[PDB]
């Protein structure tokens, strides 16, 4: 077959159902997830090649970076609470593999307030129940399928992307690719 299990996806031992249609996992510690946002945009264009209104769900994995990556996890909850991923992600990715200015939960913080958030806002919800669970339904998604690497997608809780079957000499091809493959997946 053009796809073929094993392939270009894996499907899970245990499928966990209820899940998000399309549900990515990444860490801003993680190089190969700052280049599938800021260099490949796998994101935006998985999204165009599927039906409107579909439901893509992105967390954080806080096995990566120690208390720092617990700590982004948290700002990502308050990303989403806020509904401000598209403002933050770029600076949070510079901030920690770029440039390395984010060492501290303050330094997180410093990222909202100078992409516009306010301090006050940033705050409440960074100490909001609300964030405390969208924090533990990270931590859910994740524990589903004991996540151990990023980045990862998985599609309708029974597939897994494969990225590392195929071809990498060009960047738009390879993103074609994914984009297709998740594509194919969600039909089936
Ligand atoms: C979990 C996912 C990966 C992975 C494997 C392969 C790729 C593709 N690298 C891109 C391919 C296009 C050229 C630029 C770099 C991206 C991520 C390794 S572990």
């Amino acid at each position: 077959a053009q796809y073929e299990d094993g392939k270009q996806y894996t499907t899970l031992e245990k499928p966990v159902a209820g899940a998000p249609q399309v549900l990515e996992f990444f860490s801003f510690f993680c190089p190969h997830c700052y280049q599938f946002e800021e260099v490949l945009h796998i994101s935006d264009n998985v999204k165009k090649k599927l039906p409107e209104g579909v439901k893509m769900t992105k967390y954080h994995v806080n096995f990566m970076g120690g208390d720092l990556g617990k700590d982004l996890t948290q700002a990502w909850a308050v990303a989403m609470a806020l509904g401000v991923e598209d403002k933050v992600t770029v600076p949070l990715f510079e901030g920690v593999q770029k440039t390395q200015t984010i060492r501290s939960a303050s330094d997180i913080r410093d990222v909202f307030i100078n992409a516009g958030i306010k301090g006050e806002e940033y705050d409440a919800a960074w100490n909001s129940f609300v964030v405390k669970s969208l924090v533990a339904q990270q931590e859910k998604a994740a524990a589903d399928v004991q996540l151990r690497g990023v980045p990862a997608m998985f599609v309708n809780g029974k597939y897994q992307l494969n990225p590392q079957g195929m071809d990498t000499s060009n960047m738009d091809v390879f993103v074609q690719q994914y984009a297709d493959t998740v594509k194919y997946l969600s039909e089936k």
